[PDB]
């Protein structure tokens, strides 16, 4: 019962270089039943298969968040927030001039962060604190990729049985 | 610059005995490859199981004494033609009522966490047995997994594109 929210490769500001990284979003059944589905948070490569940060979020560390960083919205609400934020440096990672970024800063956790710059000023949306994949996380999201990859094979080879036959 | 070489990977029918579990037969896939970290690598994995894993990681130094533990008198690139041979005879005799060549995988006791497994071939004639070869494997580490997850997925993405440039054409 996981619900992808977001899956798309963004530029990143990593800390330097620009690289594109894939982001994921996603929902899942929390630790205890009563809390609101976890928000999960993913940077891969779609190379660099060794390259992994994730952080999870639950209902209660979200509350810690919200007044953290002096966020106005709900829990329920962030997810779509966050995406918003990340479409709009979608919206901006083709520009002239992007006005909207994604950063990466600096085996310790990273700050994943969303900067609006205004001129010479520089406003930050969110920042978030990822953490690098342990080989055991690795192993997992490689384990999930391969089935899914899988299963897209197999979708592409009906598809090719039932086009031949034309 | 890690390169490699393939020179074995087949489906083989192999007797199980694992920690406190009663043995049973599994179709376990068998590569043999050189790395240069030379290395002879020994793989065995389990295409319905990913987090199968057990392998052992052979340099030419470490032949040295192997092929003495082996009883082998023949060199470190002949190694592996010899497993090989052995291998097919398994494949032969896998499907026979009483395969004369046989590949087992036996776990042995430890004290702690991680339980070795020798992979033994057999040969055997009625009453009769010889072993021929028994190569004490260690379970696969996450690190291990890793890497060879990540192989198969770089693989398994390439066999991906490959399929959609073919389908492209037949589409055309």
């Amino acid at each position: 019962m996981t619900e992808l929210l977001f899956n798309k490769r963004l530029q990143v500001l990593v800390k330097e270089r620009r690289s594109v990284i894939r982001v994921s979003i996603e929902l899942q059944l929390p630790s205890s039943p009563v809390h609101r589905k976890d928000l999960v948070v993913r940077l891969t490569d779609d190379t660099d298969l060794y390259f992994l940060y994730n952080l999870i979020i639950s209902e209660e560390d979200f509350q810690s968040l919200k007044v953290q960083q002096g966020l106005l919205i709900d829990f329920t609400s962030f997810p779509q927030k966050f995406i918003d934020l990340l479409e709009q440096c979608i919206c901006e990672q083709d520009k002239e001039n992007p006005r909207f970024l994604l950063q990466l800063s600096s085996h310790s956790p990273s700050n994943l962060n969303i900067v609006e710059t205004n001129a010479d000023k520089h406003l930050t949306h969110l920042s978030l604190k990822l953490l690098p994949g342990s080989d055991t996380d690795i192993k997992k999201y490689l384990a999930s990729c391969l089935s899914s990859v899988k299963e897209e094979k197999q979708q592409l080879q009906q598809k090719l049985r039932k086009t031949e036959e034309d």
